[PDB]
């Protein structure tokens, strides 16, 4: 259709998405955007090949990464409630680690990738015991603080001593508190036996169709699956667009920046850069997952901006997501893929489509 944003917005969106797809072997994608407070949401291919099925609407992905979101919303949550304290010790929530070097260690380093902790969980861990015993006999190579090394482990220390401060499970603070307080209906920790049929398939790098393998602590650092609906909702509660008073304060509050590493600003799970965006830059602060870098606190810590471009990426086995917003410019993209694909494509066709839309 002819004069209507609409149309270009969908052009925009398929001239990027289909070559991506064919070139990576994606089976299938959603793509959703937000901008002059209207949602579109794009679907691609196949959610699973045999027996074939379409993505939809309803189609719910693994997001992997994206879910240590929730559980920094969750610990924002517990800090507005009055619950918790982010500059207190882990060991001051945790009494089994009184003693070990979680006595200076914050919760505050294990909400901003700065305890020193490794990026994996151990795979010998399977329960809590042989974690607390991990967790008591560790020791940082660095002083807490001083820089930063992108953990999963780090990432269910905020998640469980959220959970506990506000007196639930994880589980139960995720599934039964914050998804419905947030309006997300169709996001899941445990996907229901009547969404089953809905579940995509994740293909890896054999192309073989799988699920994750939720693990200890797993829930928090990459147990979510959702629908790109779900998540542009997500998208538009971070920036104050929907009604949904504690919880906007919790879901903004997220945004405080506490670190500069590289290009970014480390946020609470959260990472930010400037806007206008250079993408070398963008490219740049989308390639610290696995290296450690320096980290430099910032005192007093930056408030929530509008003038940022906030991201997450997320990946499990067979699956390939990634989240950014520019509250300044109401603007926001969700790319949800059942295919683990280079996340600098990602946010090269992010990059591409948000700086389409004005
Ligand atoms: C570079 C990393 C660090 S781990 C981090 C984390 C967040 O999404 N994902 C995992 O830890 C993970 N599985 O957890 C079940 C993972 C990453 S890549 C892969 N084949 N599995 N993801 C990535 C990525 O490539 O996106």
């Amino acid at each position: 259709h002819a004069n209507i944003d609409e149309s270009k917005i969908k052009d925009t969106v398929d001239d990027l998405i289909q070559p991506l797809m064919q070139k990576n072997n994606i089976p299938g994608m959603s793509v959703a955007v937000t901008v002059n407070g209207k949602n579109y949401i794009y679907n691609y291919g196949l959610a699973a090949k045999q027996p074939q099925q379409p993505v939809t609407e309803n189609t719910l992905f693994e997001v992997g990464s994206l879910s240590k979101t929730f559980a920094a919303t969750l610990a924002s949550y517990a800090q507005v409630s009055g619950k918790l304290s982010l500059d207190q010790s882990v060991s001051h929530y945790v009494p089994e680690l009184r003693g070990s070097s979680f006595d200076h260690v914050s919760v505050l380093n294990v909400g901003t990738h700065t305890s020193g902790l490794q990026l994996f969980m151990p795979e010998d861990i399977k329960n809590t015991t042989q974690l607390m015993a991990y967790l008591k006999a560790w020791k940082p190579a660095d002083a807490a603080g001083t820089h930063r090394v992108y953990s999963n482990i780090g990432t269910g220390l905020l998640g469980m001593i959220a959970a506990k401060s506000l007196g639930v499970s994880y589980e139960d603070a995720i599934e039964k508190t914050l998804l419905p307080q947030l309006g997300m209906h169709h996001s899941y920790l445990k996907v229901p036996a009547d969404q089953m049929e809905n579940y995509a398939w994740g293909y890896n790098k054999k192309d073989e169709p799988v699920h994750v393998n939720m693990e200890i602590l797993g829930n928090e650092a990459y147990g979510i699956k959702t629908t790109s609906s779900d998540l542009l909702r997500y998208v538009q509660a971070n920036m104050g667009q929907l009604k949904l008073a504690k919880m906007q304060q919790a879901l903004t509050a997220t945004h405080t920046g506490y670190f500069k590493s590289g290009e970014i600003t480390q946020d609470l799970m959260w990472e930010q850069l400037p806007y206008p965006v250079s993408l070398p830059n963008l490219l740049t602060g989308n390639d610290m997952a696995m290296t450690k870098s320096v980290a430099t606190p910032i005192v007093p810590p930056l408030p929530p901006q509008e003038n940022v471009w906030i991201n997450k990426t997320g990946s499990t086995n067979g699956f390939g997501a990634y989240i950014a917003f520019v509250p300044a410019k109401k603007m926001g993209i969700v790319m949800l893929a059942n295919k683990n694909y280079s996340i600098d494509q990602r946010v090269t066709v992010a990059y591409k489509i948000l700086s389409s839309l004005e």
